[PDB]
């Protein structure tokens, strides 16, 4: 696991990770695909209750990405987004 990610991901409980994975899995054919599209990214985040803004999604893509998002990148983006609730 990339070490920066390791402590965004330490904010999440095992149960949150499992829930997040079940949503993510809806948007891939997991038997052959490990990434969702950048278009799908906001859809999975909204499925999980987050409401990222269009400028934010591009920003997270620029800052987190290693047009695609895999599961650990997705976890980091969820953790970032969870911190902008009001
Ligand atoms: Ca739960
Ligand atoms: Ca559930």
């Amino acid at each position: 696991m990339d070490d920066i990610y390791k402590a965004a991901v330490e904010q999440l409980t095992e149960e949150q990770k499992n829930e997040f994975k079940a949503a993510f899995d809806i948007f891939v054919l997991g038997a052959e695909d490990g990434c969702i599209s950048t278009k799908e990214l906001g859809k999975v985040m909204r499925m999980l209750g987050q409401n990222p803004t269009p400028e934010e999604l591009q920003e997270m893509i620029d800052e987190v990405d290693e047009g695609t998002v895999d599961f650990d990148e997705f976890l980091v983006m969820m953790v970032r987004c969870m911190k902008d609730d009001s």
